[PDB]
RNA sequence: AAUAUGAAUUAAUGCGAAGUUGAAAUACAGUUACCGUAGGGGAACCUGCGGUGGGCUUAUAAAUAUCUUAAAUAUUCUUACA
């Protein structure tokens, strides 16, 4: 329900506006390189043939009982 | 002297039925049982001394618990970003 133009913005339209501004401006200034993000994990899987001991060992997959 | 036979005479024991006097054992069996040994008692049994568990491992709380960006940020994410 758009609010009067003379009237300030409604909360829904604030979080809509947030939502515009996530997708542009929010993500100026860097990329972000070499960081585990948890969720690429199930995601975003490695092809068995790219597997690496430094992949499995930065998963913790070495650490036994 | 040995072997065999019978033997006066005399000792131990089994089974069978079948009651009698008690109630010793199996449960904490109503006094823990049993082993060795000694004494005593109608009968099983009772008592002393040490031993054994084939009886007590059957074993189960005097309690007290903590601070960093709660999110425009984690929570979403489908081979993308890099
Ligand atoms: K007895
Ligand atoms: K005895
Ligand atoms: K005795
Ligand atoms: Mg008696
Ligand atoms: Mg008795
Ligand atoms: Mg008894
Ligand atoms: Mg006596
Ligand atoms: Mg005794
Ligand atoms: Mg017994
Ligand atoms: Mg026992």
């Amino acid at each position: 329900i758009p609010s009067a133009n003379d009237k300030p913005y409604s909360s829904q339209e604030l979080f809509l506006r947030q939502l515009n501004h996530s997708m542009r401006t929010a993500k100026l200034g860097a990329t972000i390189s070499k960081v585990y993000y948890p969720h690429k994990d199930i995601f975003y899987p490695p092809l068995p043939e790219n597997i690496t001991v430094e992949s499995l060992m930065s998963a913790g997959v070495h650490l036994g009982q």
